[PDB]
């Protein structure tokens, strides 16, 4: 009943049934082609390389994922990090979603990164109540940025932050 | 006489000029590696195939860049494009970053573009003058997002909207 694990590339095909829907019928995610199930295989292996990759199991099967990813390509950006939460169409109120951030976010800092953002699709008052009660403050709005389903949806930018200002590279998650 | 003129790989090394003390000891740019000769060439001959990268010349030399490149990566995002500009470090109180976006912009409105977006690394009140007067919404700040030359950088993004809504695919500058 929401248990947290770390991802493996034999869920791929679990990860796909809660990303196909969103990108077919949502907005959520701006991609506009569904990625095969060895197509999320290689993404989370690869990820798993340098980032967390995590799902939820509820009574044996995933109902839920969270993983993080590069923020920008340049130097300077590698102590920002993007994280990407995707609850199971049906599940939600979540809660998982909660959870998942839970985990997620403190093996976040302690790689060390300072900074996390979470790019949410507008509106969605139900995603962006959620971490705006985890402590992701609104830092600004990408209007009309993006065109799918017959609309032009806006994208705004939650930042959790960790604090610190040493400086040491941030580490990666052990090299899966 | 402060001309502007599509740039083409000849030019690699007086924009390296420009841009190689800008990477060393400033802010505006978060790149740390200094890049070649023969790495800015290749960098305007890959912009060329799908974007738009002019020059400021006067006198028969380059006083001023700019180029425009992929906002994001997913598809619905391809009607929104990244805009940069970087002019000489002394023949700035321009000017020439006046007279390119009034080349640049239009160009991209005419490709097809709605939206274009300048990330301006803060703060600079000579680039943030120049994006307001000619029309850019600020429309968020990413706060210490960076980190370079022992200080953390706020990033702030500036929105120049073309207008539309009923979408056809960006076409790209002429390729080469
Ligand atoms: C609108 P987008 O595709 O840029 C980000 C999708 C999702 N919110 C995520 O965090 O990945
Ligand atoms: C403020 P900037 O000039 O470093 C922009 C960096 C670029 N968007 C990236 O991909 O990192």
């Amino acid at each position: 009943g929401i248990d947290i694990r770390v991802a493996r590339p034999e869920d791929a095909e679990e990860i796909q049934i809660i990303y196909a829907p969103i990108v077919l019928n949502t907005a959520i995610s701006f991609e506009e082609a569904v990625p095969s199930v060895e197509q999320m295989r290689e993404r989370i292996s690869t990820t798993l390389q340098t980032y967390p990759y995590l799902v939820a199991v509820r009574e044996g099967r995933v109902v839920g994922y969270a993983y993080a990813s590069q923020h920008r390509a340049r130097a300077a950006y590698r102590w920002a990090v993007d994280v990407t939460v995707y609850v199971a169409e049906g599940q939600r109120r979540s809660g998982i979603a909660r959870q998942l951030y839970d985990v997620l976010l403190p093996v976040l800092k302690r790689l060390g990164y300072r900074s996390a953002y979470a790019g949410i699709a507008l509106p969605n008052e139900g995603s962006v109540g959620l971490h705006e009660r985890l402590g992701f403050q609104h830092i600004g709005t990408f209007p009309q940025v993006g065109f799918k389903l017959d609309a032009w949806h806006d994208v705004g930018y939650w930042r959790f932050d960790f604090g610190d200002e040493g400086l040491h590279p941030e580490a990666p998650l052990g090299f899966l």
